[PDB]
């Protein structure tokens, strides 16, 4: 239900509040932000609605990492 | 001073950095820096605002106490912002 | 003109960890570069490491073995590496 | 808390020059002084097993980082930082 990422913000302004409002559903919540790598962690309502969060993270950043398929990445960093 | 630094005791209510972008944020106005410093997810953490005109930092700043009452503006002293920044 | 080498170690909370991988663990000709934590609840940390002598590479690694058995060479893994160096 | 705190917490500006954490755990701090802290501009904590060894460590700390300041005194800076 927690799903963790790694990605590469763009530069260019305003990246966070599209991704907020654009790569993000409006019952999904951000549950980490930690420090351009960036680890985020994001808990979803329903398991159903992850592969096309992982779709738009891709358009978002196709840098993106998904944590939780490396066990050891998940391990290490959360 | 079009950039501005803040220290914040983030809540705990979901959707918090939602709130933040979306409510405590004006639509002109960009984040540049998001850096904890205490520890675990639950931090405190320092944020920087950019915004697009210095009118609104009067306005932002009551937004900023009704996002977290303990907030801290660190521009205006220069001990936390030659430490911090 | 140098090469350093980074490990990853859940370093022992006990006190004085850090004067036992600096004095028995660390030769006295070899230095630290690089001294960053990944998480807490303070685990694990990212320490590189610049050897005069790259011959001493294999006692190294097991005096970071006995230290902590948790190590983790970042030079070997590809994704590690490129990801925390 | 004249001669009872035993945990005292620093920020310095480390060297960049090899060496300096060596230097730092060997040289600067005391035989009974353990390390509880190390995150960066560096904040430290030490823990003395006598606080009368205080003196010696801020003395060996200014004489490492002039730019030294010791948290402690600030309630500030102690509650914000730890």
């Amino acid at each position: 239900m927690k799903h963790y990422f790694i990605l590469n913000f763009p530069q260019r302004p305003g990246a966070l509040r599209e991704f907020v409002n654009d790569v993000l559903g409006p019952q999904d919540d951000i549950t980490k932000f930690e420090y351009g790598t960036v680890i985020i962690g994001i808990q979803l309502k329903d398991h159903d609605d992850l592969i096309q969060l992982k779709q738009r993270v891709n358009h978002f950043d196709p840098s993106n990492i998904y944590i939780n398929e490396n066990k050891m990445l998940y391990s290490l960093l959360i």
